């Protein structure tokens, strides 16, 4: 298979084809991840803890907003999923400290 | 269910309404049979092929954080474009804002 065959929403960054190859540079929108997560992807120290604070597909569809804009040849879907984690959670900061890390 | 972080798998007894509440302006996805059968609904696996995994959610979309006194409010914003040639995009699109 080839990374170009896999659509972006199904990619998993790992090894040779990691975040830069899957999602492009960090930026204002794609803002999560410091230098070491950008390079190791799901292998970065802390990822598994972080990933526990992100919704599965069933929660994405039923527990958040799904919005559609129809184009000529396509549909553009935007998922907007909000959630609250108590500061007593042992993994919240790991996530937060990775937001907007690009410097 | 009260000890399962909402962000839960809806099936039979504990389905959409119990996990995520009624459909509304924000939680706007799902028709009468999807609200009732949850992940058991006809077509769910097809809709599901057009929704991102966690690694794609964290690295391929926007992550926003608002700090409160005793919690953080996290917001994921994931954009994606599906070709109309995909056999499942209406299956999905027809479920958007389904409530009537």
């Amino acid at each position: 298979r080839d990374l170009k065959d896999i659509p972006e929403w199904r990619r998993i960054p790992k090894g040779e084809n990691s975040v830069a190859a899957c999602f492009g540079p960090r930026g204002g929108f794609k803002n999560f991840g410091d230098a070491e997560f950008v390079e190791k992807g799901v292998d970065a120290s802390g990822y598994a803890q972080i990933a526990s604070l992100a919704p599965n597909v069933a929660a994405l569809l039923f527990g958040g907003n799904v919005a559609v804009r129809e184009l000529a040849d396509s549909y553009e879907i935007t998922y907007n999923y909000k959630m609250t984690v108590p500061k007593s959670d042992p993994n919240v900061e790991l996530l937060v400290s990775q937001v907007d890390a690009f410097k």
